[PDB]
RNA sequence: AUUGAAAGUUUUUUUUUUUUUUUUUUUUUUUUUUUUUUUUUUUUUUUU
């Protein structure tokens, strides 16, 4: 069941900090899409300058 | 029934003319429409 339990307000002071976390991928094979399916032009060739287009 | 009387104090004459209640006198002098307010929270680019 669902225990509705009375919300904490945001102001009062418990803790405050910031953990830093590490992320680790064990199979090898990870994904999580961007909704793109084009290139990412990685190199970045800027040679259109003596033939341009 | 007088000594004994019968006569309008009347006719006629415009209190009228000259003269702008006028000139000058700014309903203005000052005063910030400012002042406190996070365009914020919720949502796994994803399956047979």
């Amino acid at each position: 069941p669902i225990r509705r339990s009375n919300y904490t307000p945001r102001n009062e002071k418990g803790l405050e900090g910031v953990i830093e976390l590490q992320l680790n991928v064990v199979s090898d094979y990870l994904h999580v899409g961007s909704g793109k399916y084009d290139v990412e032009v990685m190199r970045s060739v800027s040679d259109v300058k003596r033939l341009v287009e």
